[PDB]
């Protein structure tokens, strides 16, 4: 392994070009983003054989300072004319490889810093403020991109992946976990009606990477919509396990978004212990599942 | 100082009696709580001269186990027939002092564990789910109560305080900070248009402690409403400082809720550094303000 | 209430004057501090009735910017010629009130950012490095000070307290918790041999605030020595509860340090649940706690 | 992908067999582990094509409950008779695949929960306590193992890696960063004497996985020794960058431990900003990082 970079590059841009014309779906009201406030936390990693001597000899001749990568990212957010994190990452990746010809590969993560609307009384009635927003520490969209320079000097995206992270859902009834292996190590009672509490990270890949950029918004898959699919399917389903639930969420996502190639899940179980029904937090050990549905 | 207790007593109650009939205000749509899911994190502290020898002699004869206080709280959430955290704390405080006659004083904190509604498609249309909720790591209501046993053996609430914690608001324009002292220690530039980013903890006290309990919902002050007042006033105000803003929020709260005696603010400044306008996270040091408005 | 200030003012100073000349105790080998690296996190709060219109009218004429307070703290750490956080707080407080005559009161917290020594081989032997240090996220020393300006423009310290925070101690055996109330709310079993795990925050107050500054270091009480007393007493004691333990720790402290007026304890219970060798695991979140003062 | 498992399986064992008989190096006084208290946080992942219908049809017939995996881990810590996290992981992995024949692969992480010794006075002298320990939130040792079941029901380790995580080192002087690219994106000034502060995660892989278990302890590589090498090399070196430093640390490691095949580094830059004595303060959040492997 040989690479280096800069993490936690927070950047806040006001009045980015709004995202409009997004194809809606029955599970979600989402149609676009106003982009009055556009926050993203970026991580950049770059590699290339010519970086070797910066490690082996302490030769900094070919080192773009990691501090300079932060400048690069933040300046490019100022000049980005697109409408999505995915497109911003492509802009950064392309501009960076174009600028630094000794770099063979660049990997980017972009994590949304989400802000929610708030109420203000405008003259006489409540409405959404166009100035005051609430910082949310809940779920947030993500994006990932890897781009390489080929031997013929062309630039190629080798990997792209969008996601929703930090979604925490509890369904008070309509969940079971029964029929699992009962042997010498099994002390968990069967439960025909548990308040299943799951953390979800959902990530998707497009059949055609262009669709991720939002240029044709009709083909863009929004994390807001993925969220509302997850909650909708959770509501509709008499779950039989987390495994069972996330497969059904995945199938619905692929059905709603045929331009997607796959959906990947990282789930955790945080179901409370039962002790009017009252519950309490469990001990720290948490179950998890990881699973890919493909189109 | 001599007291002891139990903290992080999480308790989750389903289908608590709903809170209804709350007097509304122009800044907020709030009218009640469905209480399908009622989460609270409780801290209990108890004191009394008769506890001395548990410290000085290792005599546990008069020690209610802190583990038993957790049981006490969680069982009482199961039997609570009221509608607010404030009333739940009074129920716990009264029942505890009634049960343990060697305890002279009890202090309680109750912190809401908030859950937000989610979308589910019911047959054909999107609607709020009655089963699936989203755990929120954003702002949350709080409550505080101190109750003592008097020499004549009556029980008296000596202190009560409700609050909203963890509110994080950023207003992209319409804020200034100018005219402050410029001397040998001053390097901050004046700013006539900054994206003021403030954290708020807002706490209020009632003229009549009965109003906090929600028995007559007409007199109850909801944290949801305090929130929407704060965002509304933030929107309306060309702020001149955080100090200036929180005074104006306080005045509005007292005007809307004449049954309140005071409002107390704990604010922090997290305004981003400026570097299309792009900003970034500042260094760690944060300003703060603390201030009480009284009716 | 009315005050404002600045928090999380981290400041790292190199080559502060060493602390030496301290008085030893049986429980502790502590003999001083090198101060190659002296890290402190500072929080400052100021008050004064002349600040009212900064709230009520948005008038910043008498506002020291909280950004300026950060500059003030860090610049005074560069010029500080003493040897303790406690003395540093007094330096900042007195300088600040002298500088800003409309401020009537100032409160300061300083929390050590501790660093530990590391090994290095040089000139044929291994020894502690004078250059490379390890940042510790374990326990740390604390200091608190409040100072007011009187009507006649004199300044007075009105409260001072030192401390040790974040001490996390587990004793594997030699602890019991029995004989507590067993009623309808009791499911905890009696346990004659538990592996008591306590978090400890220990704070002390001096009879004479001057002893806190280090200027006559033989009268200073070091957080390192307080830690060592805590661990020794825990080892020595067949504990009957955390309450029992902390009273005993506080008595030894006031016995070892007759210049102290009182010691205050904030303890939390984080004892593991028991599940061949003995194995334990982390408990559910709810934690017991105790708060208790021992006085001379 | 398809797998499921259990994380944050904390487990604390008393009086595990001591680790002794290890081979020393100049950089480190490490000579073994007492194991009065042996804490580990374990994460387990399992896979197998026979798990598909648990996802696609909600059929739990072949689901080992993740709750049961936690029980499995903790019970095997009680019966484990070895001396390392690495050997413990192999014990759990082999037992689990033997128990559950439909599982084809298992991956395990174990992270040390470290505890430090404390002082206590007894029988007329002060010495380290055999009962009271201090929980450390600083660096800790790690271990990773993956094991698969072959078609013929044999089991094989397919990957093994040990490590040290959370090492936080600041060197106050004797570090430079100069000569990097200065273009339109460069605002960082050249600095010939900076107080380099690095976070280090160091992982190593053995030529022979058996050497990782402790069974012949003279061939074991201890995280404690790796730490000491890291700090020594940092002290010794006039660093020209973090990149420069970590390559040098990795070469010394592979020189000291010829039984290692490779060492891998994850470093982060957390160097303070400079603001009488020298004073520094915490930087803005963005942090540089490096990832690099040195091989024999
Ligand atoms: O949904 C679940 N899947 C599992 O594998 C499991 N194991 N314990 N509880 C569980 N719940
Ligand atoms: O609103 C503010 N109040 C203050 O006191 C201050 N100081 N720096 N920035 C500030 N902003
Ligand atoms: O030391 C203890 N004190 C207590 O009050 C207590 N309550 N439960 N366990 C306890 N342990
Ligand atoms: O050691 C360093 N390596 C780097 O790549 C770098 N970039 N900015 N500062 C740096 N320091
Ligand atoms: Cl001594
Ligand atoms: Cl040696």
């Amino acid at each position: 392994v040989m690479y280096y970079g800069k993490g936690d590059v927070f950047a806040y841009r006001t009045y980015l070009k709004p995202l409009t014309g997004v194809r809606t779906i029955p599970e979600s009201p989402f149609s676009g983003r106003d982009h009055i406030l556009f926050g993203v936390n970026v991580k950049i990693s770059v590699g290339g054989t010519k970086l070797l001597t910066s490690f082996t000899k302490g030769d900094n001749s070919l080192v773009v300072a990691t501090d300079s990568m932060k400048n690069f990212i933040q300046k490019h957010l100022a000049s980005y004319t697109g409408t999505t994190i995915e497109g911003f990452l492509e802009y950064v990746a392309t501009s960076f490889l174009k600028k630094y010809s000794h770099i063979e590969k660049i990997s980017l993560i972009g994590e949304e810093i989400p802000f929610e609307t708030t109420f203000a009384v405008k003259n006489g009635n409540r409405a959404a403020s166009e100035l005051v927003f609430k910082k949310s520490r809940n779920e947030y969209a993500t994006a990932y991109l890897n781009m390489v320079r080929n031997e013929d000097n062309t630039l190629n995206i080798t990997e792209q992946q969008s996601g929703l992270a930090g979604l925490q859902l509890i369904k008070v009834s309509g969940n079971s976990f029964v029929g699992f292996i009962r042997d010498e190590y099994t002390t968990l009672p069967e439960d025909s009606n548990r308040p299943l509490f799951v953390y979800l990270n959902i990530k998707w890949k497009y059949k055609n990477t262009e669709d991720s950029f939002g240029t044709n918004p009709e083909n863009y898959v929004a994390a807001e919509q993925i969220r509302d699919i997850a909650t909708s399917v959770f509501h509709e389903t008499e779950t039989l396990s987390i495994q069972h639930l996330i497969y059904l969420i995945g199938r619905r996502i692929l059905e709603r978004f045929p331009q997607l190639q796959e959906v990947y899940f990282e789930s955790q179980n945080h179901t409370w212990d039962k002790i009017g029904k009252v519950y309490t937090e469990p001990r720290p050990p948490y179950g998890f599942q990881c699973f890919t549905v493909t189109q």
